[PDB]
């Protein structure tokens, strides 16, 4: 099998659907939307419909990094990667199976929202693992677009050549460090990976729509001004500043939303990125490149 039996069982206990090297998991906000009509911050920022979003990955347990906030639950060989048409159908089928779990509480959801959740519109390729290690990621994105889905892809940015090729609706680069020392401390990566990430920053301006997401951990990377030169080098459309969310680390390592706002305002005061929105629920601030202004709403 592609995944060790122990890992497979652990992921199933974490409520992952797994088929080969591909996985889908219901985002916690989908549940809150279905049962409480609560929207996620991506709905607020970008106009996405929370209950119509698939959270998935084509590379569930393969990633080059070893971050301090990753794998709270390194020698697994890479699988024989499946064709992108197959990965696409498996993602849609696993998502359908998860949404069908609401059939037994239709009166708590309502038939309208149920029928809408069965017709997803948005795909967040961001669940676990590094999507660019899947060698047909570009093709997979194209298939989603031709079938009417918007795509968000979150990448660590190491594989510059893949970032150059792909064109999701919005490309996220995780940037949780600002020099080699902090990169090793936080991401557990090699110095060669950090240099490659910097090369990726240089070409992000060539992409159609970009966002850097920085996950802030108290005392590890929360000196926000140390990121400014990298953010300016990257010249992306948006930045998301987000607190670490606990459960290796402790709950006290989370930043208060007021601290996220403080750091976002400092970033605003010291950079060409301007604070334009925030969500206390998810402890995230949205900043916009004042020299590359585009509408945040998709
Ligand atoms: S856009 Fe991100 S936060 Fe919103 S439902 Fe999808 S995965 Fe969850």
């Amino acid at each position: 099998h592609m995944i060790p039996e122990e890992i497979y069982k652990i992921l199933r206990k974490q409520r992952y659907q797994i088929d080969g090297h591909t996985a889908v998991k219901l985002c916690g906000w989908v549940r809150k939307k279905m049962l409480e009509d609560k929207n996620c911050y991506k709905s607020k920022f970008y106009g996405i419909e929370t209950h119509r979003c698939i959270q998935c990955t084509p590379s569930v347990i393969w990633c080059q990094q070893n971050c301090i906030f990753c794998w709270r639950v390194s020698q697994i060989k890479e699988p024989k990667w499946e064709e992108p048409e197959v990965v696409y159908e498996k993602i849609l089928a696993m998502h359908k199976r998860i949404i069908m779990g609401y059939a037994g509480v239709l009166d708590r959801v309502g038939e309208k929202k149920f029928k809408e959740a069965l017709e997803p519109k948005h795909v967040a390729i961001s669940l676990s693992g590094e999507p660019t290690l899947y060698p047909y990621l570009d093709e997979l994105i194209k298939i989603f677009h031709k079938n009417g889905f918007t795509t968000f892809v979150v990448s660590n940015g190491i594989l510059t050549d893949v970032i150059e090729k792909i064109e999701p609706t919005q490309l996220y680069i995780s940037l949780d460090a600002y020099d080699l020392d902090s990169y090793r401390r936080i991401c557990g990566g090699k110095k060669e990976y950090w240099e490659s990430i910097l090369n990726t920053l240089d070409i992000l301006k060539e992409k159609k729509r970009t966002c850097i997401r920085t996950t802030l951990i108290r005392g590890y990377n929360d000196d926000i001004l140390k990121f400014v030169e990298l953010y300016e080098r990257a010249d992306v459309h948006f930045i998301e500043l987000k607190s670490y969310m606990h459960v290796r680390l402790k709950k006290e390592d989370m930043l208060q939303h007021d601290e996220i706002l403080k750091l976002a305002k400092m970033l605003d005061e010291n950079s060409s990125y301007k604070l334009i929105d925030d969500s206390e629920d998810s402890r995230v601030a949205l900043l916009q490149n004042e020299n590359r202004k585009i509408n945040p709403k998709l």
